[PDB]
């Protein structure tokens, strides 16, 4: 390959083991979560798989994750950086609430269109409620960020992203280790494998396991889907 | 002031628990180690002091230590750079060496001469032996980088990451956190407080304390010397 690109999903957050819809919430990881993250750099480890640069998001979950996969592979210096634009999907009035909760206030019919559909995105949050990020100052330069985002939202605000920051570091011949989350994850696997919307929706990216993604001159994937660094613990996740 | 900058040296290794010189071998932090991190990081949080953009050495114990005083602030989102000009001095031939060992090879006088001289570097670590760094990817832009360093040395390399980098930082009003080693904090220090040859050395820098500099418009500092969040703790290190 000229360039290999590594996705890893990071695992269980406290609001993961409460079934609470978390998007842009910054949660911590539990103690299962952490095991994962651990895993994972055990999984680079033993693929010689040692990344040139590291991407995150800006959520505990991911950039937790991201370093204590690269503690356990001993490969803690390199360099990192962070953006919004690899944040999970915020999930608008929906932040902190659970299935029984949504569906008694919005009726079961949209909960369903909004948990299947890429172009419908939840209601908004309300601006200085409990679990809006608006006033956060992580996101100041983009006035308080997005009240609510469904997967083509993520989609728009991504590409750039990979197109301006991580495209010239593919290009240069480097390994690309990010660290996000299911719907950014999402968002630059359409792109990979030039999937259709409907295709994408429907994609399971599972947590823990690294993706590896050998990329040639056009940086189309030689394999497409990717290559998981466990075939068989990802069979699993898929299957169940 | 227009700026601020804080200053952050790591709590104690697994060789500084077994009393071995350290220089760029990377070293993990002990427990007690972690705590101090954890304890800077309520630091911090407690003077609402969060800085903008985190320097850090390529040493794991300086990183590890950044980690887990930012997560503890819940402040893990900013900005991260790295450089080998934040690393603590290369120790030379001495690395993995104790007092006594190294006193039975060189001497006494030599023993004396490179624990307290600015300017007399120990001598040259053997290439490619266990406890040199020149084989290690993360030093080839620099050759592997120097066998031995002095304190002189370490003002060398590490002033021009400070005027290239860290000071353009500062210009713009943003808060700076660094952390890294007594010796590169020692080169910075000499920097802000334009300390002599000799008074650098026998400068005394307390670990897990962080060290707030209000600089002017100029970047000289209004209190010199700086001031401990903790100033009651750190009287204690100094004093004994
Ligand atoms: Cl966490
Ligand atoms: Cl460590």
């Amino acid at each position: 390959n000229t360039a290999t690109l590594i996705l890893l999903r990071h695992g269980e957050s406290d609001w993961n083991a409460r079934n609470l819809f978390t998007g842009w919430v910054d949660v911590g990881l539990t103690d299962k979560g952490r095991a994962e993250a651990v895993r994972s750099g055990e999984l680079l480890a033993e693929h010689n798989l040692l990344p040139d640069v590291l991407y995150t998001s800006l959520l505990r979950r991911a950039i937790t994750t991201a370093h204590l996969a690269l503690d356990t592979a001993d490969w803690l210096w390199i360099p990192v950086r962070r953006s919004w634009r690899l944040n999970e999907r915020h999930y608008g009035a929906l932040q902190g609430l659970d299935k029984a909760v949504t569906k008694a206030r919005y009726g079961e019919e949209r909960f369903m269109a909004w948990r299947r559909s890429y172009d419908t995105p939840p209601p908004p949050i309300e601006k200085g409620s409990e679990f809006s990020q608006d006033a956060d100052p992580r996101y100041t330069d983009i006035g308080g960020g997005p009240l609510t985002e469904c997967l083509a939202d993520v989609v728009t605000r991504f590409l750039p992203y990979f197109t301006d920051v991580i495209v010239p570091d593919l290009r240069t011949g480097r390994t690309v280790l990010i660290v996000a989350h299911g719907n950014s994850l999402r968002a630059l696997v359409k792109h990979l494998d030039e999937m259709s919307d409907d295709e994408v929706v429907g994609l399971n990216v599972p947590t823990g396991i690294p993706l590896r993604y050998d990329l040639d001159a056009d940086l189309r994937p030689v394999v497409p889907g990717g290559t998981y660094l466990d075939p068989e613990a990802a069979a699993a996740v898929i299957s169940q």
